[PDB]
């Protein structure tokens, strides 16, 4: 029990435009309470867990500020922070961050990581923005996240938290090998990823799920780290979001997986010393990195 | 797939034979080895393959398991490429109109000294050598370590390759190579994806520790890394084992051909000489290069500096 933590993945069901924010927060607390009762010490919530997935709707570039969080915590979210601290449970929470930095207003897709004592460990701002900047008439559903958020300015950080090394990424970050590699090069042992993944109706749903798990399982094994992937899933205002929340061991094995598209808690005991094990041995076999052969990864953006 | 998996000949569709090998023991003659590769090449020709992928170090036993002077394994190295013993393979390939990739131990006079590389060569249908890759990631250790159940002395007999991960215009598309445990490194696939690679050829020798298990985990890991590298760089990946029991040391099987979706389209079923074949539409690589993995539109290199400023 030296560096073991019981982790709950708090998958969420659909949030519609018609849901009250008070009732959204109530659902987060209910999941946080179930996690407490199951002995969890850390709870992972989805990306943008405090609203409907509004990137699917067309509006002015600043016409979505009503979904964003004034502060963190603010009046709407303070009940969740207070319940978590009272229960002695840490969490990571995704939200849409509105902030005044260098005079102007900035918009970030953000996850904040809060420790068992209720102190904010840190904050990751989404690097890889999916979707498009403008209405796309040939699409069945819009994805306009690019139109409403700026590229984050935190980098992929890894913090001393929960007895180990903990990092965060957001949604489609999880398809870029660089996302996990950057944090593995900082000795990450637990990566927390909330996501909203639109599903295209009619199959290719199974291939989407395959790719969802494939990228996280490979990130976990190839950087000898735990990976928690938590969905906001289900049908929001006619738009299906993918389920498939998982907790993944540094072996790349899935050790817990959601079975619904609704609010659902998955639990696993995560031994962080298992990450140290695979990273390096006294009699080991893994060659060392040869970055002199990797320069294209930072010297170009697209293909040659 | 529960259907016939082959597809007829077509522009930009390439039929690939994965030529998995069984064990090569220390007591095998060189002719016996070459004749076995020629047999797989003829098998691949009778199935209409235009490209045959051979394993890493396909011309000898996996000699890194044994201890000798640092120049004491040079007798397993190829003098030239081709040489007197390997010329019949090139002659067969040229005559049948089949290209191939071949792993071997390369002994070369260059820069004034003797250099030793773990190497794969890509040979076009016309018989011409079109590219060479020299293994970058050398696994194992440099000196005899008696606490180990088996030795893995690759760092002792090979130098770090000086080619880089190259991608060539070949076989109607963009072809790259890697070797064995290169395939565990996301950088291997990504560096070639940044060169618009459509087909990565990887031969390998993967020792398996004496089990009973976690043998299924080693197989899971083997396929996980190639499937992910394929999908996340929107490229075909061919991984070809030398497998079986060489002089009491077991080598992993599981050769596969993997589509740019990350799906396995062909898989070996034995641990001997075996041919797997799949028809590979290189245009299928635009499936994810158009949007999901459009590198120019999505990558943010200013946040990846640790990957090139690292160990």
């Amino acid at each position: 029990m030296t560096r073991r933590i019981r982790i709950g993945g708090a998958q969420m069901g659909a949030i519609s435009r018609s849901d009250s924010k008070k009732e959204i927060v109530d659902r987060l607390i209910a999941l946080l309470r179930q996690a407490s009762e199951k002995g969890c010490e850390l709870v992972v919530f989805p990306e943008l867990a405090l609203s409907t997935f509004f990137p699917r709707w067309y509006a002015e570039r600043d016409g979505m500020d009503g979904y964003f969080e004034d502060g963190m915590p603010n009046a709407a979210t303070l009940p969740l922070f207070e319940e978590a601290r009272r229960l002695g449970i840490g969490f990571s929470l995704g939200y849409a961050e509105l902030v005044q930095e260098d005079g102007r207003v900035r918009r970030f897709n953000t996850t904040v990581l809060v420790e068992r004592n209720g102190e904010i460990v840190g904050k990751y701002r989404k690097i890889h923005l999916p979707g498009h900047a403008e209405y796309e008439p040939e699409r069945s559903h819009q994805h306009l996240e690019k139109r409403y958020f700026e590229v984050g300015n935190t980098g992929f950080q890894v913090w001393d938290a929960f007895g180990g090394r903990v990092g965060m990424a957001i949604c489609n970050d999880r398809r870029w090998v660089e996302t996990y590699r950057v944090m593995g090069l900082q000795n990450v042992e637990l990566i927390l990823i909330g996501y909203n993944t639109p599903v295209n109706d009619s199959e290719a749903e199974t291939l989407g799920m395959f790719h969802n798990h494939l990228t996280m399982q490979a990130g976990a094994y190839q950087n000898s780290t735990w990976v928690v992937g938590v969905a906001k899933a289900g049908v929001e205002d006619g738009h299906r979001l993918m389920g498939g929340s998982v907790i993944v061991a540094p072996t790349g094995e899935i050790v817990a997986q959601a079975m619904t598209e609704g609010d659902e808690l998955i639990v696993a005991d995560c031994d962080l010393d298992r990450c140290r094990y695979y990273k390096s041995h006294i009699f080991n076999f893994a060659a060392h990195r040869r970055p002199e052969f990797y320069q294209r990864i930072t010297s170009q953006t697209g293909v040659e």
